[PDB]
């Protein structure tokens, strides 16, 4: 009768949970039950390539009808301690692609149950997962990525459980206030569906973002390098040929300093192994300096018996070797862009 | 009658137990109970760039009022076991920004409960935390940053449940003893607030700090290395242009060594990729020095034509290199400062 | 009566478990207990040389039948929830070979139990695991590597439990959907078998992958620097010999550059210690570079006193060294395929 | 009557128990509980400059009086199974400065409970504990550390608990068996003390090393190495000044070499960020090296115009060089002593 | 009567924990328990140097008779659920020198229990451990360890507990199937001694490994690059001295590449800092290539003044160099066989 009466209400929950069953679901034996389900995204913590994988910490909430619990003479929603879930029945929900979560436990467990007259519940869980995802990364560090995260009951078919996105396309909120430093998030989509699987069709969720990586880190640390000791290396065209020593150095140098880029970027560079866009540029620039030593070896083997000759090769390594790397760069941008 | 009779302890603190029921918060139904909080900051263990986030080891305690715990004929304040913290309800108090915290166990729970007679709790916790902290690092490292703690009720709103930092300003102690070696903290704040979100106003509590970096290490290890490298390409101006090999040898190695100093040094600074401070300096430097070996490309090339405007070439490169880099410093130490 | 009472369902399940006794296997003191087992492959998170184990996620299901548990007047089966499997028997399945594996617990922990009027039960854990496996990396990079899972009863013999894989050579599935990017699934198969051991013989269960590693990445970053070097280093037999610097930096840089990538590509490979095939090939590209050098080092001694000679052995090295290092290039690849 | 009767024991056990409070210490409202406490460690696992941090692995026991436990009719003391000590009450002990500590559960939660007649219970932990020791490593790597266990309760004063170290300074044993690899234990101390808090005073109890570090490892690795380069750098004074290349080269050879030390040791140096004596070293090693090449510069300069001059800087140049470093040594090493 | 009779099997177990007290050990107040244990060794995970330790896999049996668990009229031996291990008194076991160790637990706990007619207990364990290894790593890496695996009573003495190795010097299975990349198992021994504390004397059986390295990797990768180093050095002796260039870069380039190697392998090889065979093997070449470049020093300086000296002391360094790097190679090998 009196709702603020805190013995009153113990007497009403503890009637509730009389009887309760957690081995069976609401309506057992009858339709399915409808779960309803938002997300408060409250940061991505990291995407790994190397891994392949993000880490997401999430407003886990999920909404469903229980008219077990229903109760009356109490006008008002009651938000229970987190330890009553353990005493009631809950979806098994869990995360298709997710490779370790937890539930966050500080200073409690952090989870809530609110109750409704109707027998409603409204369960909230704070929830940090890895999940899987693969990154297709030949067109690295030019590459757009599409993670998901992929929701599914584990032991009921849609016989049994439903689910949806609870409010529509706004389910998802959070989306905008996230902050990769690496990334930015273009797009995101809520997909809902049945899988159809050899015990029979399973309700599904699905919640995507599209990322595109952020390239100018690269530009200045990566490929500018490379492209300044490329023209370092078209230096030895405009020294005189017979200084033997000088050209000699000056190209054996320029190749040794590429490798040492190429080698210590394998470090800062993702450890997968494979074929990259970065690479190819990288390989392509190694190319350019390998053959502009190779450009003095003609010289020198043959300054001796016609000058001329070797003074018309040299002369023409002045345009060739800017005018292919140029034409390098032109159908290397276009094909990565 | 007696407070140094332990049975008739036992008999007072069954009684207040008996009918006790941990699913509702004091005052059910009527008025918000009041939250104190004061934190004791044991150490901050480390502020990664990496990572984004901070460790933090504290005292936490929280201090409310539960007249169902109200004793009579006990002139003393009851410690009990940390056992019995179980048995009582808590606020369900959690980290809003953290990323994993626990509570120590060794040799046991770290957690106390002391109840007073007129129903008052004191709840401590010993909690070592790992809260997000996001690092604008576009001034690194000469960055200044500002780190928070972010504390919230996970499942009661405003009309339940109400937080306040317990003794105004001094209820965070320990601040002063923090011992950063990278960091020094400038000043802490203490905000209280409560936030307006879809299912209602949420009691909110904010720690910051603001911390500055120290940049001694950076200018023996980073920048004296670059500045010192740049200085020895201007020698080769002062070397007699007739010595090819010597000047080439001195220009490209020096390339060869700025490249070394920046490959190297980005294992040890922070492998979050984008722009920074340090990376315009470092490859400030390498413009030069890359300038410095086409100088010599210039005046290689028209020594046997021009002697004498190779030679001025040569005279004004020993001044507009240390006046352009001398007003490189100049631009860039007042542009971060 | 009704199968949508869950009243009389609950009735049910009681009945099952009102003097059901966990320690005592099915049939216990009979016939051995048939175990049937089948395994959806979600994904394999990782293959480590370095640790010598990979990472597994699956769907673990185990099918077995318990009279104990049989039920009529109720033509459904029962999908209860999962923490009616501590309320009953399990088989004690382990897997032989791993080193460390959990159960996931988000939202709840990933296990599913159903039960038919007969007594069958179905039991499913998705499980993620790490599993030791030897691999032989004499041929590395070219290696063939043969990964298993054993699954085996801890403390039950042939006498009491059997196991047998569900749905025969179909009993695996989720194979093909497998994506690694550094190994290609060549086959998997699947073995019973009866082990024995001192205490009797014990049902075993082996599934194995064939994988076979993606060499393109190590052409392009392993086997094409070294040989582009090792071509270089053969200039220095077109370079004159009177030029004693050009060669004798020619030589030496080429030697630094080599040690260069044999260093750094050590951090990139693996870390386990012993003979490799990939260290082969870059030992052998280093004898060559060091002979290079060593071969002007008798050129420069017997210039002066006999040129013709002098410029003979030059001559020949022209050829012997590219024939040399093609004919190592032959008997490598072919000794490797 | 019969010690040897088992089933005396467990009536005699049970009696102690019943009606036994948890939640009370012994002796409730009167005197504070003395606890004796002795450490018999077992190793020092690891001493970490860059986490700031030392890991240990200890037999904690705590010896204490509960006449509650009293037993009479048995002249033997009671060792009982470890599940025991959850139905007594134990000091809530902690460490203060511990980071992550935990007690050894294979094959059995390493505890022991010993009781005695009088009601004297002996417990003992088998702990691993990380605690925090801020190191001064401006000496580095020269320094001496001094890193301490401290020891309190953590909800009662010195009103309720007493600590004391049992057996005096025998109390902590082991010391003398502690075999670090990279320190050497000079002192151990062992300190009881009261702590004056906000709440009342506070048993302390405080364990303390003193460790000096091993330099011999430094000797061969890091200053050895920088040395002979510095010595190598003065080899150009007695080349001839003629030879433009040779001199050059050798010059920023050295340069170049120094980096590559000074970079690589940075990685097997510790990571913390701030000026040490190992820096300062190098650091003024590489100003040396940096001078020699500048001296090359002035000699290089007026070779042509003062032959005279330039020789006399080159031969003066020979002493300064060997004098100065000898002096920059005899000063380090005797403000590092 | 029946012993596939389920129901009455239910009755026999039952009854014998009626009563059955877990806090007292089997004949308590009477003789000591003797406990059998023998291991089946799984694998032996990692050996680390740097970390000291090195993890084993392992099936821990342990054998003892309980009296209070003899049953009659069932002539078999009762293999029984790992749950009741709980419900049982267990030895106190823990290893002495282990570091992290647990108990697997997919799809169950790795545990048995099997009980006989007699009282005879058999409990098995699957443990994967860290147990502490102390190594001598002064003539890494031709060194040979000795790693061993202490087994303790925690808190009974050999009044209580006695410990014995169940079947002799065969009680130790498996070893001879480690596979371990790195090392060769040489002999392993069981010794089972009684150990005098403070508290009296405690059971310990002891297992130990003698592991020899393998250092067919060290020869290749290490010894071989350095060696090859230092014979290119020698090249200089035989180069014309009036080419002052081509022996100052040959010479200065071999110590820039020595310290290429030195710098790179540590990061290779082990981090604990101390004396190795092989860092005096590595500091040996650099003395030596150190050398060679002051030996050209003095002839460069005297061969002006007197060109037969210089030749002289060019011609004998021809022999010394060798020979004495030859000597250096027979007493290095000699002093670490
Ligand atoms: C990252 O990558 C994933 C995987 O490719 C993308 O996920 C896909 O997203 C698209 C939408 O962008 C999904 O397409 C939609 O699927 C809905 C569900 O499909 C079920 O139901 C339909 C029948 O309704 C069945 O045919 C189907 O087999 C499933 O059982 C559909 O309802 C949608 O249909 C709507 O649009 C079509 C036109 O496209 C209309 O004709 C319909 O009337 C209706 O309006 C639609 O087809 C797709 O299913 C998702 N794939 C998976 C595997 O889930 C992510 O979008 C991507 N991330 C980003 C950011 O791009
Ligand atoms: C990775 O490496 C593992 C280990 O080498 C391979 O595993 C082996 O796989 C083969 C099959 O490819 C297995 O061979 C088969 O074993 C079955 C079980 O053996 C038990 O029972 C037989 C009697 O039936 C006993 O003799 C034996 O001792 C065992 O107790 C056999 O039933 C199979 O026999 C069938 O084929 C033979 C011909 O080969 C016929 O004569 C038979 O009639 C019958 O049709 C067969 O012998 C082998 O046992 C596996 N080894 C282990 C240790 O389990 C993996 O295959 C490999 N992975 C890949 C991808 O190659
Ligand atoms: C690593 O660094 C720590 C911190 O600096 C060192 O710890 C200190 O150790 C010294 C001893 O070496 C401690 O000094 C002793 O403290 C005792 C306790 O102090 C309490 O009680 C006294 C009154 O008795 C109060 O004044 C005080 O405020 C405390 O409440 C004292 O009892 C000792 O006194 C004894 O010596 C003095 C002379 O020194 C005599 O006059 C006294 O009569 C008596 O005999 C003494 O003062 C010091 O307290 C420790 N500091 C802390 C913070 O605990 C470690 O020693 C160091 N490790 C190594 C290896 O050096
Ligand atoms: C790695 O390193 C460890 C530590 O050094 C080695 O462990 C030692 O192994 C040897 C055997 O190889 C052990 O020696 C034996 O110890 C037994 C137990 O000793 C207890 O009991 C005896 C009395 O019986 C007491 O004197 C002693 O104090 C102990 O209380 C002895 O019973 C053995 O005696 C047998 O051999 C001797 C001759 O050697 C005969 O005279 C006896 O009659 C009898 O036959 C023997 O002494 C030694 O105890 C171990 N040390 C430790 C600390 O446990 C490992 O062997 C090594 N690993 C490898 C692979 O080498
Ligand atoms: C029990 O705790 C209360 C609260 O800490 C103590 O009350 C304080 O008493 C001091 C004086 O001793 C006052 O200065 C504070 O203002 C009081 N605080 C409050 C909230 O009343 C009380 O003294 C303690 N009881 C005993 C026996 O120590
Ligand atoms: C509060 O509810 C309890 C339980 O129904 C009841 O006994 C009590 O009388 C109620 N309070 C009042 C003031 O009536
Ligand atoms: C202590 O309290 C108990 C419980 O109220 C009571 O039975 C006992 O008599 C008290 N002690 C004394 C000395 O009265
Ligand atoms: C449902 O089953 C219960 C238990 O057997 C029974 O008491 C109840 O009457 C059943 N429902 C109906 C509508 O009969
Ligand atoms: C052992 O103690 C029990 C419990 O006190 C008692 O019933 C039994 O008689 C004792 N044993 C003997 C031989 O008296
Ligand atoms: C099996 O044992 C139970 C318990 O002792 C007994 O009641 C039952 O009669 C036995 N079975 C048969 C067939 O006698
Ligand atoms: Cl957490
Ligand atoms: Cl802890
Ligand atoms: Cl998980
Ligand atoms: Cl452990
Ligand atoms: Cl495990």
């Amino acid at each position: 009768n009196d709702p603020g009466n805190m013995s009153f209400v113990k007497e009403t929950v503890d009637k509730l949970l009389k009887g309760y069953d957690i081995r069976l679901r609401p309506d057992f034996g009858g339709p399915p039950v409808c779960v309803g389900m938002n997300i408060d995204i409250a940061s991505i913590d990291m995407v790994s390539e190397v891994n392949m994988d993000y880490t997401l910490t999430m407003y886990f909430q999920q909404y469903w009808r229980d008219k077990r619990l229903a109760y009356s003479g109490i006008p008002l929603n009651l938000t229970l301690d987190n330890r009553v879930a353990d005493q009631l029945w809950v979806p098994d929900t869990y995360f298709l692609n997710d490779k370790k979560s937890f539930v966050h436990g500080v200073t409690v467990k952090n989870r809530m149950i609110r109750l409704h007259p109707d027998g409603t519940v409204l369960y909230g869980l704070r929830i940090t997962t890895t999940a899987a995802c693969m990154m297709d990364l030949r067109r690295y560090p030019l590459d757009e990525q599409n993670c998901t995260l992929e929701i599914e009951s584990y032991g009921y078919t849609t016989d049994d459980i439903e689910f949806y996105w609870r409010g529509g396309d706004k389910a998802v909120t959070g989306v905008e206030r996230i902050e990769l430093p690496q990334f930015s998030i273009v797009e995101h989509r809520l997909v809902s569906r049945n899988v159809v699987f050899a015990t029979g069709a399973y309700p599904r969720l699905s919640l995507s973002f599209r990322l595109k990586r952020n390239i100018g880190y690269f530009i200045l640390q990566t490929y500018m390098p490379s492209i300044l000791i490329t023209i370092l290396s078209w230096v030895s065209f405009w020294i005189n040929y017979d200084a033997s020593a000088a050209r000699v150095a000056l190209g054996i140098t320029t190749v040794l300093t590429m490798t040492t880029i190429n080698t210590h970027l394998r470090e800062t560079l993702p450890k997968i192994p494979y074929v990259k866009a970065i690479d190819m540029y990288l390989m392509g620039c190694f190319v350019f300096v390998f053959l502009a030593l190779l450009e003095y070896a003609f010289v020198n083997y043959i300054f001796f018996s016609q000058p001329a000759r070797a003074a018309a090769i040299d002369r023409w390594s002045r345009i060739v070797f800017p005018f292919t790397f140029s034409l390098f760069n032109l159908v290397y941008w276009l094909y990565y862009v």
